[PDB]
């Protein structure tokens, strides 16, 4: 049936749900549809096509529209990068201490807001977007440009022909749904992050646990919470991989910020923030923003899942002190 191709994508796909997964093997085995072969992946193993009544032609159709839409010319926000966060998403849903928790209609949007949450990116930011005075800018009022943005594309792909993979939900199951996914797309902003973080903390001071092993979360703003840190954690996860993906990503994201600065030279403006080829040193400033952000995020994390993130939490600590070695 397969051909020796699709096998060898298959036996990679086996560590969908290990973290760590070689997402960008999975690219180069799937002609770069690393997005969609892992949320069908993910899909099938969630069962959520049935209980949705998702008809899986539809499914293949909208998921390879939706990667598409990322573009293949950005060296970190593209579709791998989409990918990435899923498959981590659908990891952390998995962590034995949310153990039947979240209804499927939850998880259902948390992995689907991991899908479109950087769809249409243009690999550079929402400062140098308001600072070139561009269109996505005017529309949304320097407000969340990027990430207003992503949902409203994410959301009117669904129109397109053969797209629209929630066309068997009930109205309540599309506005809960709905509500949901912009909740967790939009706290991806990273100007929301202490916020969040702090809510979080907050969360982990109070923390309660009822029967058996597992956390107690019974009114809205507590279980959103919870998710909008969970994507966020997974879209903040390339310093908890192993070094060898870690380092893939290191390499991406600053190629694109030296990109943008290129941009900003090339436009008079003034440089970014440790944007600047020739002048910024990528291992200390990976080492900063691993003290400064990463680590405080997934140390509460830990907290809250205790003790299910240890390896994780471990792994970034290495690459941490790696990454010090480099000086
Ligand atoms: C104090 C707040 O600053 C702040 O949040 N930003 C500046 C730095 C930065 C992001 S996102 C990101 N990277 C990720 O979202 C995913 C990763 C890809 C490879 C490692 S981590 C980096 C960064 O990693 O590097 C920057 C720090 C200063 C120079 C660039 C946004
Ligand atoms: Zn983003
Ligand atoms: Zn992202």
């Amino acid at each position: 049936v397969k051909t020796e191709q699709e096998d060898v994508l298959a036996k990679e796909l086996e560590d969908v749900n290990k973290w760590g997964l070689h997402v960008f093997r999975i690219a180069e085995l799937s002609g770069n549809r690393p997005l969609t072969v892992i949320m069908h992946t993910i899909f099938q193993e969630r069962d959520l096509l049935k209980t949705f009544k998702i008809p899986v032609d539809t499914l293949i159709t909208y998921l390879m529209t939706l990667e598409d839409h990322y573009h293949a010319d950005v060296a970190y926000h593209n579709n791998i990068h989409a990918a990435d966060v899923v498959q981590s998403t659908h990891v952390l849903l998995s962590t034995p201490a949310l153990e039947a928790v979240f209804t499927d209609l939850e998880i259902l949007a948390a992995i689907f807001a991991s899908a479109i949450h950087d769809v249409d990116h243009p690999g550079v930011s929402n400062q140098f977007l308001i600072n070139t005075n561009s269109e996505l800018a005017l529309m949304y009022n320097d407000s969340s440009v990027l990430e207003n943005h992503h949902l409203a594309v994410g959301f009117k792909l669904l129109q397109e022909e053969n797209c629209d993979i929630f066309q068997n939900l009930t109205k309540k199951q599309r506005q809960s749904l709905r509500k949901m996914v912009i909740d967790i797309v939009l706290a991806t902003d990273m100007s929301k992050h202490m916020n969040l973080l702090a809510d979080l903390k907050t969360m982990v001071e109070t923390k309660k646990v009822t029967s058996s092993g597992v956390l107690l979360l019974d009114n809205y703003s507590d279980r959103i919470q919870v998710l909008q840190n969970m994507v966020h954690c997974a879209d903040l996860s390339n310093p908890t991989k192993p070094l060898q993906l870690y380092r893939q990503w290191t390499d991406r994201i600053m190629e694109e910020f030296f990109r943008q600065g290129d941009r900003e030279r090339e436009r008079g403006m003034e440089i970014s923030p440790m944007c600047d080829k020739h002048n910024a040193s990528v291992e200390k400033s990976q080492v900063g923003f691993i003290d400064y952000i990463v680590h405080p995020l997934w140390e509460t994390w830990a907290d809250l899942v205790h003790p299910d993130a240890q390896d994780i939490l471990d792994t970034l600590e290495d690459n941490r002190e790696w990454y010090q070695s480099t000086i």
